[PDB]
């Protein structure tokens, strides 16, 4: 029990094996590249620790997730499976077996978003007080990956020459649709787009108005 490592000492050199986080490398939409260089490297080192994790409420030092390096020769790697258009903070700190160096600089990088993968939800056609007003609610905040730029609505006459589209910031989430040509089924239909473009659209919702202006339901066509 008297031939082993100095706590104190390994606790001190590793201490200041001072690790600079540099700029984070976006690589894909579920992707990150790291990097980091080393002064004063410790002699007693057995890799690193990258912390990360989304953007959002969280728990404080103990809420990170961690990628661990367990060579000290590398001096990057690719943190995979992220989430979709998604905020990230990283840091990194060098380690031997059961010792940890301080934190690095905090850093943050976003992965690349792309389009929405799902429809906007509860998309309904109204009489509007010969216009309608359609209205709709974002898709579920993990399919959209991104930050939601603005919504495209499109309405198809089932004469296709009749169509009319509306686009809308992302914080907009119903529309005029002045007129429709009476007599003629309508489909409406909605994307959500971020940066990364448009996403799916929802499944039509079909309106038809009389001469009056007024809906009339598929049951009351045929009469």
């Amino acid at each position: 029990t008297s031939q082993g490592v100095d706590h104190k000492q390994v606790q001190r050199e590793l201490g200041n094996a001072v690790l600079h986080l540099h700029n984070p490398t976006v690589l894909s939409s579920s992707s990150i590249e790291v990097h980091w260089t080393v002064d004063q490297q410790s002699q007693y080192i057995q890799g690193y620790k990258i912390l990360y994790r989304p953007s959002g409420a969280n728990h404080g030092e103990s809420d990170w997730l961690v990628f661990e390096v367990r060579t000290p020769a590398k001096n990057s790697v690719v943190i995979p499976d992220l989430r979709k258009g998604v905020n990230y903070e990283i840091k990194a700190r060098p380690f031997f077996n059961e010792f940890q160096g301080a934190d690095s600089e905090i850093k943050f990088a976003k992965t690349l978003e792309e389009a929405p993968s799902a429809p906007p939800q509860g998309v309904t056609v109204s009489k509007n007080d010969t216009a309608i007003l359609v209205s709709w609610q974002p898709p579920p905040e993990d399919t959209q990956n991104g930050m939601v730029q603005e919504y495209k609505v499109w309405c198809l006459g089932n004469e296709t020459r009749y169509h009319i589209n509306k686009t809308v910031d992302g914080s907009t989430f119903s529309v005029v649709i002045p007129f429709l040509v009476p007599g003629i089924r309508y489909s409406v239909e909605v994307a959500a787009s971020t940066g990364a473009g448009s996403g799916v659209k929802s499944e039509p919702q079909f309106i038809q108005l009389d001469a009056h202006g007024n809906p009339v339901s598929p049951e009351d066509r045929v009469s």
